[PDB]
């Protein structure tokens, strides 16, 4: 079936609400998602340190991880869909072969426009590679909704039927209006390409997420 891609806030909300409807969230579900949106670091950092091994976490964080895992599992995407994640350049600081000086030169833009050869290097260094996030992954259906512009847009194709929570409702997120979709911890994506935007003022990394 077709992949969905949203630019209209009203249509993204309509689509997203269909996931919320299907999940039948409990009061605990709501609390877990809201608290995550407020303050993700007490969960994110340990999960990364533990390389995803919940049995290494503190008791309070283990309970929170079992909870958020369960909450997200309550809905799956009803269509294949793209979601977006706007990132600062330090996202690239762990890309093998992309050196600190590459990064330094990258951020030395020409009036906001990025160096095409360096973006070409990035494509050469990231294409066909799988990257994994051991924490949860925060993404949005509408790129830049309620957010300031950033140098990098991670454009992620989610398979139909993969676990995903749409959380842009006022009792679920401390940051309404972002059209946020929350993905399971341990999300993996395989990068297809790294290209410059319209503008050359944005770097777009297009990737495909493995179904979970």
């Amino acid at each position: 079936a077709e992949t969905k891609n949203f630019t209209d806030l009203v249509e993204a909300t309509k689509w997203g609400n269909s996931l919320i409807k299907s999940a039948k969230y409990s009061s605990k579900d709501k609390m877990a998602i809201y608290n995550y949106t407020k303050n993700s670091s007490p969960i994110n950092t340990p999960l990364r340190s533990a390389n995803g091994d919940v049995n290494k976490l503190s008791e309070n964080i283990q309970e929170q991880v079992r909870q958020l895992d369960s909450t997200i599992s309550k809905s799956v995407t009803p269509d294949s869909v793209y979601v977006y994640r706007l990132l600062n350049l330090d996202y690239l600081s762990s890309i093998t072969g992309f050196t600190r000086e590459d990064l330094h030169m990258l951020q030395q833009t020409n009036n906001g426009q990025y160096n095409e050869a360096l973006v070409s290097k990035l494509n050469n260094l990231m294409n066909s590679r799988i990257y994994r996030e051991n924490g949860y992954s925060s993404t949005q259906l509408v790129s830049g909704a309620a957010l300031a512009g950033r140098p990098i847009e991670l454009k992620l194709e989610l398979p139909k039927g993969t676990k995903a929570a749409y959380i842009d409702s006022k009792e679920l997120t401390a940051y309404p209006g972002q059209q946020e979709v929350l993905l399971p911890r341990g999300t993996e994506y395989a990068v297809g390409s790294v290209k410059l935007s319209d503008n050359k003022r944005k770097i777009i990394i297009t990737a495909v997420v493995f179904k979970k």
